[PDB]
């Protein structure tokens, strides 16, 4: 098990644009395309980000490339981000591959605001850095990820995955 593939097994892959948990324009694995309701804005995005007329509908491999792109993006937000960067360092292989996932769910700055988890991860207080975790809007809305990604934290093994 590695980043890829559990975001792999988190996302799912889609070759179609579809709407994601949250109603937004998404392709691929994850890769949100648009915050707007309008389909042709999603389109035009699409198109953007591929570089050709796709109408919609991508390749595997086009897929694939895309999200190489976004978890490269995310790592760098991590290193790049004063709040992040230091509980990224301090943590092993496995628990640094629970935080890449919940960047790349929701966005470094949202990530940057669980204040108190972090810093319970920071101190390694597993057990009290899941019970935070689960205390928020994200384990409410997909609450079975979060489980796999809190247990994660706890456990620092990838079991939750197989
Ligand atoms: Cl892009
Ligand atoms: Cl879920
Ligand atoms: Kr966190």
């Amino acid at each position: 098990m590695n980043i890829f593939e559990m975001l792999r097994i988190d996302e799912g892959l889609r070759l179609k644009i579809y709407k994601d948990t949250e109603g937004y324009y998404t392709i691929g694995i994850g890769h949100l395309l648009t915050k707007s309701p309008s389909l042709n804005a999603a389109k035009s995005e699409l198109d953007k980000a591929i570089g050709r007329n796709t109408n919609g509908v991508i390749t595997k491999d086009e897929a694939e490339k895309l999200f190489n792109q976004d978890v490269d993006a995310a790592v760098r937000g991590i290193l790049r981000n004063a709040k992040l960067k230091p509980v990224y360092d301090s943590l092993d292989a496995v628990r640094r591959a629970a935080l890449i996932n919940m960047v790349f769910q929701m966005g470094e700055t949202g990530v940057a605001g669980f204040t108190n988890s972090l810093r319970m991860l920071q101190q390694k207080r597993w057990d009290e850095a899941a019970v935070n975790l689960a205390k928020s809007r994200w384990y409410n809305q997909t609450p079975n990820r979060a489980k796999r990604v809190i247990t994660t934290f706890r456990t620092g093994t990838w079991d939750a995955y197989k």
